[PDB]
């Protein structure tokens, strides 16, 4: 049944577990969310461009190029995917410790207690106040996109996915996309004599596409009464592991069998003379095995060409540089370390004065790193004792610039390359992407661990359906109407797959634990607790604590 | 199940194609509409006159006179008939391109979630304040015309159908059609002595037709749980072709023969002498036979009476004139071609400033055009070389008027005389048509592309009972009654029939297609986009690009 | 599922320059014909 | 920020200094719309000639 | 006759003049030293420049298919017997599997 | 610049290479990572699970 | 090429090819083994290896 | 000719035939020959690589 006055549906945010067997777990996580749903501040569609003059009409700046074209529209779609929003930092705790590996199966979305009020403002003398009270009549617009039509458009790219606070209202984020409006900008160093051309064109006849999503899709009509249930989409997509490499190109295969066994614990082994070493190298010249310049199995991680701007017609932008270990050298960019910027809503505090709360996440597995500095290409023929002249150091220049040294624009990548797929991220990471249409396709997506391989979980688009005053005239340039806001509620199941970690070694594995206040570390358990005045912080859990065994 | 609360049905705006087998499709055109009506200005019909002295006083006028007589009714008409209403710019184009010929099926129409408010008025101190509130109470009446006993009014005429943008709200168009006054104008030139009668005449007893909604027709009273849904409608009408044809009479039949072929590709072939020529021709007297004086099958359209005005009791009205193709002497008038008047909703742009905008359609099919000035009548018996009396030269008067010639009252239709059917148009154009009730009928309505044989869909006709206050005179002139104003969804099914078009042509056909901005041709796509305010516009889109064989 | 009206191939009216005019894909007087490469892919694509 | 007032005018986002996103590049806080991490590289540089 | 295929598929060109690679620590405007400008002349010589040399290819690289030409162009095309194969081959769109 | 220089693509094609009678590793075990080399480079053979 | 992450520089590995006339070993990676009397060499060589 | 068939929903079977007439002159050697092409002229020069 149904109707007002009868709530239509329930909340459950808790997580389950459960044991189908033998290590294997399926984990069903239930969230939940009142959303809060304001009249869109312009009814119709809009083509709207944003052009800096400013930044890059001045040299030098083209980095903060902002320049793009849009087409924004009316709905809000709810988005559901972040890690943030399923589970609580327990839960993620209970998983990265004790699972070797995770896939996702099903998910599941409802709307229910559609409630639209309305806003009338009195009397305007003294102070006004404003009297809110019920339509009943009113309805809400709802339509998931089931085959992808639209295009889509992750929330948590802005971080304007719901809030990862169960007691918390969210909002929705307001949908847009792209439109190409072929951008020229030009470059240029600090200070240089000249001109910057920063033009941007006029609308192409073959590139442009124009959505809506009356035309598109299927929209429901919701009172109070109804309610919304998306069926059950289930993923295809490869299940990720959540146990960190530890072993480096050079930890690879059987070690140099030593002399003998050490007579005293400071005493360092020794091996057989370099010389009359047996092994496998592919040095020419030389009879030697030492334990650099041995064949190994395959290269682990390689080196990336790193702050690089590449430029199509859209314009300059950074490539993506697949996250890796930061080696000692501490530099992040070259191994790709993501860095988040996120709000009170998703993360932050909310003592914090500052506008936003900002991470870099510095990348697990340890293995595939790269030290820049300490990176070096040799002559050929080989020589033991290179003369500088034969060899190649990061430290010397590259075209007689200071700054800029071949690590920068050097490309290792090849047949041989292997690498481990990056990790997920509790709060502000995202959990899944879609895949790109082109056919040759990437081996991995940057930010998101799983990628639906056939056709992702369809987006679900909200907008309240107009209120309209007595005066109404469809040629009119403004449009009058009833001030309306709504909330309803958002609850979904995501079901999981994953099995249970063995653990074969002596030593006691590394774990996720909370740590006594008062010391400084990262874990200090405060910052999972609320204050006294309710201020609460959730910040990046550490992933992947257990280490494995590459080869 | 229904109530308040509970939302009646759902909306659905794309379209469908499905492929039935061999070269057929079943075009499904599904479109929604929220609709805002307002309480009727006069609770009871009228008589009402329109007659210009200021106009029709002054000599020469004659052609502006409005003159009528009309019952106006406190009902609203809901009209689904353009095609701007059912198809978006992008389904138009791929209809035009791939499809030889198109066919109405089934018609469906509902109305639901039907919403009634009443406006109150506070406090009038300082400003004013509107407060809108539900009456759930209220109802809305509802009648459909099955059987076509009202007159037959098309909202189409005056471009008061429904708006032609899914997302933006449309308003009924109200009701009303003519009665008889007989009108009496006399005809007079642009200065000149004498009176003009401009009369127009008292009831008459015979013609006098006074229809009214309840006295007819069955009336649903809708509530807001309460929803209506019309049974689906078939047509019965004949299919037009969407390909036009180029082949003028002097293009039909067997070329003559060429003596041999041209040498080089500047020359120009020969063909054997006129005089020794083999060919059928009805000229008498001369051996002669010339592409120009051979036998054609038929005639391909035909020469018309144009800007000719008729008067029966009514009063002076310009005939008709089938649209045809504007020759390149560029005169339109004698080609009869369409020339359309529209506001905002239905076309325009919402950044004119105008009032309207207004767009002159050059009818494709470029065989049945007729050059007005380079057509002649020649004397018998025949002879080449014609002096200037035994010719009919369009540059001489008529009756001593210098601009009046004889092709502006010659008529050259007859029983060999064919013409193609003229086309659709995507915006503004009108759907189907009602078939006149007389004995003898036309063979085409000239704006209409179909025509309902016995039946045509019945009309749709809404109103909101009135709301009375406390104090109630059934006997008083004037009635007092709350504001009252409603809104509700429109939604219908429009099914087709069309087939794909062959091509055995070794060239590349022509195509409807985008082009970039900042070139001036028609087709630019900045057109079909909206402006960064939102302002879009909607424009004619050619039809029938593809051409034919007709003989 | 686009409003706007999608690109397509389309002969143009010979006489202007543009790559389509149709006198390219007609015969000559003498029987002189060229073929020309068409365009491909003419309708847009969302990739993502 | 906001819808713009004409035709002519263009739309301005929030000052990159706080703009909320993702980059993988460091010390630096900003998000700008050529700095920000997107899901792929889509055709890449290439030796020629 | 001499025809230039200019590809379609806008999305995955390269303005050879207009990228750069900018020294790390990352700055917002980058002195010339800072900065790799393809104007910049590689190994002392005028013409040669960073982006002549320069491959960006990688795991994270997508790109189209490239398209079929209807005069002149080749319908399918015969797999290379190695081992290790590419992902397309250049001029063909078809390549038969086995 | 040859020592730098790396040319591998998508339109990169190789023979995979050749064992060895005496001293030749027949097979090789497969790294556990996701993204997997092509070929390993002393051993003909990679057991795939 | 010697490319150091945590565990110390090394050689990346190459994937044997041919050499060309130039006779350039290093470059198109050609396996070079060390290898005792058991497994080869010979029983009369006074070198170790 | 060239034909379409509509096998459902969306998909179509193109059937394109095509015919010629085909000229075949006799050989202008009836046996094999194992032929080389070589420039002194153009790469004899510098730089015509």
């Amino acid at each position: 049944g149904g109707g007002v006055g009868v709530s239509t549906g329930s909340y459950d945010n808790q997580t389950h577990y459960k044991f189908l067997g033998d290590g294997w777990v399926e984990i069903t996580a239930y969230s939940t969310r009142m959303v809060h749903l304001n009249m869109p501040k312009s009814e119709n569609y809009c083509r709207v461009r944003v052009h800096n003059t400013n930044d890059t009409g001045t040299a030098s700046h083209m980095a903060m190029d902002d320049a793009h074209e849009q087409i924004w529209t009316p709905w809000s779609l709810v988005d559901a995917n972040a890690w943030g929003v399923w589970f609580q930092p327990s839960d993620w705790q209970y998983i990265s410790n004790n699972m070797i590996h995770i896939n996702l199966h099903s998910l599941d979305q409802e709307l229910f207690n559609v409630v639209i009020k309305t806003v009338t403002e009195q009397n305007t003398g003294a102070e006004a106040i404003k009297v809110y009270n019920n339509d009943l009549t009113a309805a809400m617009m709802v339509a998931l996109d089931s085959n992808n039509i639209l295009p889509y458009t992750p929330a948590i790219d802005n971080q304007e996915t719901l809030g990862f606070y169960p007691w918390k209202p969210t909002i929705p984020s307001p949908y847009r996309y792209y439109f190409s409006c072929d951008r020229n900008l030009s470059v240029t160093y600090k200070d240089e004599a000249g001109t910057i051309t920063d033009t941007m064109g006029l609308a192409s006849g073959l590139n442009s596409q124009f959505f809506t999503i009356e035309n598109t899709q299927r929209i429901n009509l919701l009172r109070t009464g109804d309610e919304y249930a998306t069926g059950t989409y289930y993923f295809d997509t490869e299940p990720i592991r959540l146990t960190h490499t530890w072993q480096t190109n050079r930890h690879l295969g059987q070690p140099p069998q030593i002399t003998e066994l050490p007579s005293s614990d400071t005493a360092n082994a020794t091996l057989t003379a370099r010389g009359y070493r047996s092994g496998l190298t592919q040095i020419q010249g030389r009879n030697d095995v030492t334990e650099a310049t041995r064949v190994r199995p395959a290269q682990v991680g390689f080196c990336q060409p790193h702050d690089n701007f590449e430029t199509s017609r859209a314009g300059p932008f950074k490539v993506p540089v697949v996250p890796a270990d930061i080696t000692q050298g501490l530099d992040h960019d070259a191994n790709g370390s993501l860095r988040y910027t996120y709000d009170k809503q998703h993360g932050q505090s909310w003592a914090s004065q500052n506008n936003k709360d900002r991470y870099t996440w510095d990348a697990v597995n340890y293995d595939s790193g790269r030290w820049t500095n300490n990176c070096f290409i040799q002559s050929v023929p080989f020589t033991s004792e290179p003369n500088a002249n034969q060899i190649l150091t990061n430290r010397d220049n590259l075209a007689g610039k200071t700054d800029i040294h071949f690590t920068n624009a050097f490309n290792s990548y090849g047949p041989l390359t292997a690498f481990p797929h990056p990790a997920p991220i509790y709060p502000q990471g995202q959990i899944w992407d879609k895949e790109l249409d082109l056919e040759h396709k990437p081996r991995l997506h940057t930010q998101a661990p799983f990628v639906c391989k056939n056709n992702a979980p369809g987006q679900l688009l909200v907008r309240l359906a107009p209120n309209l005053t007595d005066q109404y005239d469809p040629n009119s340039s403004n449009l009058s109407r009833i001030v309306t806001y709504g909330t309803f509620f958002w609850k979904g199941k995501l079901t999981l797959k994953a099995k249970m970690r063995p653990n074969a070694t002596w030593n006691p594995v590394f774990q996720i634990s909370a740590t006594n206040q008062g010391t400084n570390d990262y874990m200090s358990i405060e910052r999972w607790l609320p204050t006294a005045t309710g201020n609460i912080t959730n910040v990046p859990l550490l992933s992947r604590p257990v280490a494995r065994n590459t080869y």
